[PDB]
């Protein structure tokens, strides 16, 4: 079959922190001798617009209480970069994984672990849409779950949770305290683009129903990618690219990636009571990697 | 959102077993590693007599990793379709713990494994035919199931078998195998798969909560009438209503209403959504919808 899975949780869990400022408490990560964390959970009042040049000046690093597990850390420094705040603690984190940061770009997949008090609860995996939100699931106390992803022994930390928009659509930042989206960390409403449904994580979907059997959407004619293009353009879809990393798939079934592009087009209106690997709708949720990784073990 | 619980705790479990040639996981709880039973099977090509299987086993053939290290193995003995075997090493990462054995319809999570190391972690329903909707390929078997309750893990399950209709089959950590199914390379069909009413009841009242309710009329369909039409159209009966009576009180619809709803959705979504979803969705239970939404268990 086929399942969104998440990849495992533990290197990231002994990091997170909880971070108590005056009369907000929030989640932040702990790496070396620095946690990171939302800047907002230094702002006094955000029932008006919130001016973090002076919020930062008047801070007290006295206010801070920083708690890992059961034990207090020593707050030596704060500093503000973006929308994040990066706290210098005495203490070094001798669980600190190997990592480094990186910047998620539009369609790419990762993971949650999503924090409360300083606590893991819950982990899933979660694609960066091509409007810069997340479909997560986040209640009061979310703030600071990062998001990660583990490649080639290494740790890659790419999400900080910062707010949720009016629509219930979720916006984090990176570690460098870049908002995702250019959202700001302010508290009034902001409405985001429209989506769109990727249409290489379709494509993906398709092969995966024809190496499980499910074939009956399957028909033999071709649609240029450029025909094609033109068509996403006026439905929703991102344009068609990278048609040669499905190399792989394409050869282990025998189908070409331009039939699939026409079965996207007819199959947009309904699966008409029929369920394609289980769903009554194209789903875009799984890319090639994963399809890939899921049937054959290859990275 | 469909999540998984966290999965720190169970992963510094998880060993890699070798059986001569045979490579699976293990659970390495104490100074016990907990496998399937067929890691010591000669053929899984043919039907296995495991009780001859066991009696020419030799404990020499194995090897059990932990990261870096090698564990002793001093003593196996065999429960159910499960191994128990004893090695001179405790494990001094063991969480608080228990084992339990998953009723028809209960949630849990999977930690898939390979080479006794975690690749992925999602949650899963166990279904009334006693399989579940899982993403396995060769090497996964032993992987885990657990639930974190309480301030424990408790242990629920251990991957054995996929069927030919690509469901999944494993067994508790006693060595009963979910379902009855045999740990033999035979063709084995389970019985026909129920949508889980509660679960599904469930997701319509995270529906309401979420101000999604274009499909909510006012007729109401009484418990008894619901469960005949359930009984003849795949569905499970209605039980459990005492969870669902708090849910009923804080959005004011009664669960009646949504029984119907179920009647009437049952043959297609018109075209529109709920909550995303193009279909009646059984994969949440009324704790995942209660915990995701109010933060509470
Ligand atoms: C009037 O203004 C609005 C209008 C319409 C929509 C709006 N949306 C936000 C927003 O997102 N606000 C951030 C803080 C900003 C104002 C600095 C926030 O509330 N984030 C949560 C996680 C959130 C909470 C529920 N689900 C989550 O994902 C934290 O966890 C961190 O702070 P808190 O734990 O709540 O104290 C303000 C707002
Ligand atoms: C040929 O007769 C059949 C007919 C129809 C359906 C059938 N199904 C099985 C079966 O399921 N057989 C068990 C081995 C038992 C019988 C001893 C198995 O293959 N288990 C996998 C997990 C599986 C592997 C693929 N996806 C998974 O979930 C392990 O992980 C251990 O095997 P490996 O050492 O890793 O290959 C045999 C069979």
């Amino acid at each position: 079959g086929l399942r969104k899975m998440a990849q495992p949780s533990g290197f990231v869990e002994k990091c997170v922190v909880r971070v108590c400022y005056g009369n907000t408490v929030l989640n932040g990560l702990w790496l070396g001798d620095i946690v990171y964390c939302p800047r907002h959970v230094i702002a006094s009042n955000t029932t008006s617009a919130i001016d973090y040049d002076h919020e930062y000046s008047i801070m007290r690093l006295h206010n801070f209480s920083i708690i890992s597990g059961t034990a207090f850390l020593g707050v030596v420094g704060a500093t503000m970069h973006g929308v994040t705040l990066k706290i210098k603690v005495s203490q070094t984190n001798m669980h600190t994984p190997r990592h480094s940061f990186r910047t998620l770009k539009s369609g790419e997949g990762f993971n949650i672990l999503a924090c409360y008090d300083g606590c893991a609860q819950g982990v899933f995996g979660v694609n960066m849409r091509t409007n810069w939100t997340i479909r997560g699931s986040f209640i009061n106390g979310a703030c600071g779950s990062p998001g990660y992803n583990l490649k080639n022994g290494e740790v890659e930390f790419v999400y900080m949770h910062q707010i949720e928009l009016g629509s219930g659509s979720h916006v984090g930042s990176s570690f460098d305290g870049v908002m995702y989206g250019g959202f700001e960390d302010q508290p009034n409403l902001q409405v985001e683009s429209a989506n769109q449904m990727l249409t290489v994580n379709v494509v993906a979907f398709l092969y995966a129903a024809i190496l499980n059997g499910c074939t009956w959407w399957l028909k033999g004619e071709k649609l240029f990618v450029e025909h094609y293009n033109e068509w996403a353009q006026a439905n929703g879809f991102t344009a068609m690219n990278g048609e040669d990393a499905f190399s792989i798939l394409a050869a282990k079934t025998g189908v070409c990636v331009e039939r699939l592009l026409h079965a996207i087009q007819v199959l947009n209106n309904g699966f008409g009571g029929k369920q394609i690997l289980g769903y009554s709708s194209l789903n875009d949720e799984f890319s090639i990697n994963e399809v890939v990784k899921q049937m054959f073990g290859v990275n």
